[PDB]
């Protein structure tokens, strides 16, 4: 009766009360000097949330890569699609830009301070750019599985899967045979895992109540004002996106902008309620038809700038280091923020689409400036932005799905 009704309920909606309740909760016990009681009684709830993440990384990447580059099996590049790539690069590349700008403007995290454990955060030297680049390359597939290396693992997914399709349309029916089989053994792995995640989510709700409660408890009043500066951060770098680069770019072509925003206004409102671009997909393609474009043309730009034009995730992962950099105390040279702009862009691309995704793939980003999770310091604060993500996934999807809509009009103009 009761387990039942909680499970037909909404998500998005169910993750909104938990996040309410749990800020409500820990300024009552915080003020009344009970923070040490939920250090030992509610912190364990929200731990669990966090580990429950950590073990679908790997299960999920090694097994969506192989599939994925087994699949796209034929090299054509069409003369309209280097136009769309280039487009849709460039347009990341700035939008992580400009989140920099934001990050610096408004401080996010400057005012709060972390000292778990007693010990200030320290940096450590980064290895040289060669040993980088060579340790890519695995000396042990089975080792980089086991030891938790992520980029090994990626390298030996992509040259499995191509060496998979060369050998499955061979002259030989036996090897024919084995390759599918070895193939619909992973993609069977790869379809178990995306179930295990919807039961995750359902966990949610009671693992954002946890951490929020825990860390307003601990510290409140004041941490709510560096968490309203990095929503407003996120919202005006967002709302800039859509008004000084895609109106720029239309005007200068001749599409009218305010006849644009009035025919996508029904994608826009779609993707603010649901927070997916794939869910949201087949509304998109269905604005497209009244547009005048061509039948051809725009079939293969939306799905293919669905899972890599998401240009508001990319400024969102830019932003949300520099609070995290600020919390810790440290500061970033001018080098690590270029490194930050390569990193981003390249986790926009990884984000699978699905919301939440994008929390997932900023600690990608993290480990590239020196920031591990394994660092108590660092874990603390990435719990503490993870909860408060929900609020920042549905402005983020708005600007992903805007951007795709856009680049087709400009190729479609050009031909
Ligand atoms: N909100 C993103 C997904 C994500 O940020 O993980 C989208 O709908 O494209
Ligand atoms: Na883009
Ligand atoms: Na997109
Ligand atoms: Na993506």
């Amino acid at each position: 009766g009761l387990y039942r009704k909680y499970i037909e309920y909404p998500v998005l909606q169910k993750i909104l009360i938990g996040l309410i309740l749990g800020a409500i909760v820990g300024l009552i016990l915080g003020h009344y000097g009970y923070a040490h009681a939920v250090h030992t009684y509610v912190k364990p709830f929200g731990d669990l949330f966090v580990r429950l993440l950590k073990m679908l990384v790997m299960p999920i990447v090694f097994a969506s890569l192989v599939v994925g580059a087994a699949s796209i099996s034929p090299a054509r590049l069409g003369r309209v699609g280097v136009k769309i790539v280039v487009y849709y690069l460039l347009t990341s590349a700035f939008a992580v830009t400009l989140g920099i700008i934001m990050a610096r403007l408004f401080n996010p995290g400057a005012g709060i301070h972390l000292a778990v454990g007693g010990q200030q955060f320290q940096p450590h030297q980064a290895p040289p750019l060669v040993h980088i680049l060579l340790d890519i390359v695995p000396t042990n597939p089975f080792g980089a599985l086991a030891n938790g290396q992520v980029l090994p693992t990626i390298f030996f997914a992509i040259i499995l899967g191509i060496a998979i399709t060369y050998l499955m349309n061979s002259e030989n029916e036996k090897v024919r045979k084995s390759a599918e089989t070895l193939l619909d053994a992973i993609n069977g792995l790869a379809e178990a895992m995306y179930k295990i995640v919807n039961g995750v989510m359902q966990y949610a709700p009671i693992g954002v109540f946890a951490l929020i409660a825990h860390v307003m408890a601990h510290q409140g009043v004041h941490v709510v004002g560096e968490l309203a500066k990095v929503t407003a951060a996120v919202y005006v770098g967002l709302t800039l996106q859509i008004l000084l680069v895609y109106f720029v770019l239309l005007k200068i072509y001749g599409i009218d902008p305010i006849s644009f925003i009035k025919h996508a206004k029904d994608a826009m409102l779609t993707a603010f309620v649901t927070s997916s671009s794939s869910g949201t997909l087949p509304v998109t393609m269905r604005v497209a038809k009244e547009m005048g474009i061509s039948e051809g043309i725009y079939s293969f730009t939306l799905p293919l700038g669905a899972t890599i034009n998401m240009d508001g995730t990319a400024l969102y992962q830019g932003v949300a280091t520099f609070f995290i950099a600020n919390a810790l105390g440290s500061h970033l040279t001018v080098g690590q923020q270029l490194t930050i702009v390569l990193t981003a862009v390249l986790a926009s691309i990884g984000t699978a689409g699905v919301p939440g995704a994008g929390a997932i793939m900023l600690a990608m980003v993290l480990h590239s400036v020196g920031l591990p999770l394994t660092d108590p310091n660092v874990a603390a604060a990435y719990a503490c932005i993870l909860g408060i993500d929900a609020i920042l996934d549905r402005g983020r999807t708005m600007v992903n799905v805007t951007g795709d809509l856009t680049g087709t009009a400009i190729v479609a103009k050009t031909e």
